[PDB]
């Protein structure tokens, strides 16, 4: 090896390619997910043959290039699954197919078109967290795929499969964590549900 850096910089060039397209494009966003895999491959590769840097960039540990490769292949993985239905031709944003919020709840699940959730603790205007809500959500199945709809009572943020209910925010929990007593307000939209 010894184009590595010729061959990394025009990774990473091409990794700011696709960030500044801000493209809707599940399928481009595949394509990102493999770009990601080929960069921590290469700086995997650096590592091993010993560099430490590579035109000012530090060469990250081996257990993180492989960290990152890891991700990445599930994230490709999960969106090209998702682009074999109905759903994978809905506009899909870089956000919306990121590990981040393919972390953020309900875990391993795709979401969209997010809302905000107030909840007062006791209330005190100064006990207010903040919550999301999601409009869209797809659950998985073995290959296929699901979409459902979320909702909001006062136990919790929730979304509906047939006749379960999964909570995804849990107020009772998020009381023990910011409240003293039992007695929570509930926001979103122009509703408004107190704990009882
Ligand atoms: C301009 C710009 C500005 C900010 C950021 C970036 C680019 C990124 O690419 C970053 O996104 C992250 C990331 C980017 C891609 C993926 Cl797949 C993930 Cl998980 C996160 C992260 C990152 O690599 N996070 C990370 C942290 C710890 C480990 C690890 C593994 S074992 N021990 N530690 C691995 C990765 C980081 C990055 O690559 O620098 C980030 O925060
Ligand atoms: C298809 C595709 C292909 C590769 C990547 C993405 C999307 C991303 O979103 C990633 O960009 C990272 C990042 C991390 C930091 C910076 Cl500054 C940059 Cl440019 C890139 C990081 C990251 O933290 N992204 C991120 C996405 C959404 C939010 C958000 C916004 S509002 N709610 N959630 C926050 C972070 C990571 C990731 O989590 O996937 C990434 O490497």
């Amino acid at each position: 090896h010894e184009a590595i850096a010729k061959r990394l910089d025009a990774c990473q060039d091409q990794l700011l390619e696709l960030y500044e397209e801000n493209s809707i494009d599940i399928h481009k966003h595949i394509m990102h997910w493999k770009c990601i895999r080929l960069e921590s491959v290469l700086l995997h590769k650096a590592k091993q043959m010993g560099l430490s840097h590579i035109g000012l960039q530090v060469v990250p540990p081996l257990t993180v290039s492989e960290t990152k490769g890891h991700n990445a292949i599930e994230m490709q993985m999960h969106l090209e699954s998702l682009a074999k239905t109905q759903y994978g031709v809905e506009p899909w944003t870089l956000q919306d197919t990121s590990y981040e919020m393919w972390l953020t709840p309900p875990k391993r699940c795709f979401k969209k078109q997010g809302n905000t959730v107030e909840v007062k603790f006791d209330g005190c205007e100064d006990n207010v967290m903040e919550y999301v809500v999601w409009t869209h959500i797809y659950l998985q199945d073995n290959d296929s795929w699901v979409k459902v709809t979320s909702s909001v009572d006062a136990k919790g943020i929730y979304y509906t499969c047939g006749q379960f209910k999964t909570y995804y925010v849990n107020f009772n929990k998020e009381a023990q964590k910011y409240g003293s007593t039992n007695h929570w307000e509930v926001c979103y939209g122009s509703t408004v549900i107190c704990s009882p």
